[PDB]
């Protein structure tokens, strides 16, 4: 995360040389995507399908369309609703959106099917019973 933040800071300063506002089309999306796919986050990836999965998130989130008012961070999270992109322009506006999250997270937020957690949630629930019985 720190390396990615430095990469964002370095390349945005190169393009926005003191400009108060930078057009979304002028933001170096390719520089951010390629460095994260190859150097920052893709360095640990040793699989061609994990790299394919790592890219898929990059050309979706890191685009000029992410500055639109109708961008979808996640799709069909509950089959009906989808997570929307905040319309704010300041840090506090984005943070308040995080604090207002539904708190009903499902693996569909991550792009995975919701059934992926069914076995994991069952095992953890059974483990709780064993832990409660062990220390009774």
């Amino acid at each position: 995360l720190r390396s990615a933040c430095d990469t964002v800071d370095t390349w945005l300063d190169d393009t926005a040389k003191g400009r108060q506002n930078i057009s979304p089309d002028k933001i170096p999306w390719s520089a951010l995507k390629t460095l994260m796919a190859q150097s920052i986050y893709g360095g640990r990836v040793d699989n061609e399908f994990d790299q394919r999965l790592l890219n898929t998130f990059l050309e979706r989130l890191f685009t000029t369309r992410s500055f639109d008012s109708e961008f979808k961070l996640a799709c069909k999270v509950d089959g009906h609703k989808d997570i929307q992109m905040p319309d704010g322009i300041r840090r506090e506006e984005f943070v308040q959106w995080v604090e207002l999250l539904p708190d009903t997270q499902t693996p569909s937020w991550l792009g995975l099917p919701n059934n992926a957690e069914r076995v994991l949630l069952t095992t953890q629930g059974v483990d709780m019973i064993s832990k409660m019985l062990k220390m009774q």
